[PDB]
This record gives C-alpha cells, structure tokens and sequence, in this order.
C-alpha cells in the first residue's frame, strides 16, 4: 500500500483538486469500485460515473474553494485523515463547511474508500 | 442521554479531550462502552473492552507530562459519530502529535468505537 508519506500526498493532491474544480482528474484519483460516503450516515455512493456525478453536482457551480486547516494524519495501513475547510455560496449567501475526510487506499495508489464527516454544526454563514 | 445528537457528539468528544488533558483516567474508560473497541494508531490490532482500554490509558497517561487540546472543531454525523483533530503535547525533546480521532457512540452515550490515525509522520520534536 502507499506508505504514510504518500499518504499525505496523495490526500494533498486530492484538495488541490476539489480547489481548482478539476472533476475528471478528482475521479481518476478513484478506483473503480470505490465507494463514497458522504455526508457519512448517507447511504454509499458506487461507481465512477456516480462519484462523478456527485462531484459535479457538488463543484459544478465553481464557486468553491477548499483548503487544509492542519496537517493530514496518515497511518502505516494506507489510510488517513484530513482537517479542511470548503468556502462556497448558497442562495447569495457566502458560507463555510468545516470537514474531515477519512481515506482508505489500495495498492494502486487510488482512493477505495471516502468518508466525509460533517454536518449543519459545522456550517457557517459568513 | 440517547443516541448523540450532532451537537451532543461536539460536546461528549470536547469533554474526551478535557479529560485527556487532565489525566483522569478512570473518568475516560467510563466514557466507553463496557465492550468498546479502540484502535490506536489505526492499523494496529483493536483491544476490547474496559480493563484492556484502562491498562491502556494508565501506560500511555500515567507518567503525566502529557496535555492534549482541540487544533479545529469536532465534525459530527447524525448518526451519532464524529471526528475530531487535535495536538498531544509529551515529553529527552519536548514533541506534539497531531491526531484525528473519529469515534461511534452508542444508544447510551458511550464510545462503541475509536480510531486514531497518526504516524510518525505527524510528529514533530521541537
Ligand atoms: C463534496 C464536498 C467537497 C469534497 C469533499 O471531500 C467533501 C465534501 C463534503 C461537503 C460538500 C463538499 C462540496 C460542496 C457541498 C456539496 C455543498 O455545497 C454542501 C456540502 C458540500
Ligand atoms: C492515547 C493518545 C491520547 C488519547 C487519544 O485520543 C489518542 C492518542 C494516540 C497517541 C498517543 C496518545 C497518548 C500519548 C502517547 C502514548 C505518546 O506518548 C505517543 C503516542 C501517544
Ligand atoms: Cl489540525
Ligand atoms: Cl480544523
Ligand atoms: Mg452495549
């Protein structure tokens, strides 16, 4: 599996992608059969052409933004975690998200599977 | 209490850190499921149970020196699990390790699950 170095690479990668809003290139980060919970509680999200719709549906509009609060946390299993923050508008108003991501990869190198964890408590309106 | 409401989860995950911080050991286990399992760092074997989880918070806590504090806000489902970024300060050099820990509680308030991503990547001497 990546090693914890890598792990934080990859996680790095990963939110410079959902800054610039580069959907195709967050997808192939993917694999094939990996799944997305998102908000986690939410059933599970499978399939490429499903985690790509989630993804434009999520960024098409361009307005977000996200950035790392902290360092990601990696471990010597191919998982890690990751503090950030997501800026995006709704409905005129500029608002905030605070979230961590927990990712399991596999040997690859390509997320298998994405856990998301926040909900309304960690929203702000700016 | 119930199964943790989101804000419930930010408060009992808050209140895990005071504790921490402060050392009570004994007041940390009976914030556990008598069965709850622990994983600290992820990728280690789990232990269960509340004597395996005391012995384990007298080792790591019991020689004092260590202080721990929130690094961000407590993210948290609605299905009674969170996650949490947060600092240990330990000390021949004086370090910090950032962790996340994410937790599942059950119907009574108590932690079913944690698990602690870190790595000797996210430690840092002086
Ligand atoms: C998909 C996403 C970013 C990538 C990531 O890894 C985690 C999240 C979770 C929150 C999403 C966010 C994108 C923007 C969303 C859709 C909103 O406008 C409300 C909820 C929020
Ligand atoms: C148990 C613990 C605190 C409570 C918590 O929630 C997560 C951790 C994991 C890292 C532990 C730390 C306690 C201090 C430890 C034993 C060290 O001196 C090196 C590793 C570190
Ligand atoms: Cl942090
Ligand atoms: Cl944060
Ligand atoms: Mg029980």
């Amino acid at each position: 599996l990546p090693t914890a170095q890598e792990v934080q690479g990859l996680m790095a990668r990963y939110i410079e992608l959902v800054d610039v809003g580069d959907i195709e290139a967050i997808v192939q980060m993917y694999a094939d059969d990996a799944t997305v919970e998102d908000p986690f509680g939410q059933p599970p999200i499978h399939g490429r052409e499903q985690i790509a719709a989630f993804y434009r549906q999520g960024l098409g509009g361009g307005k977000v933004r996200a950035c790392l609060t902290g360092p990601v946390r990696a471990s010597h299993n191919g998982c890690g975690a990751m503090p950030f923050r997501v800026e995006m508008v709704w409905n005129g108003q500029p608002c905030a998200l605070d979230v961590i991501d927990v990712m399991r990869f596999d040997e690859h190198g390509r997320i298998q599977t994405m856990q998301a964890y926040w909900s309304e408590v960690n929203l702000s309106v700016r």
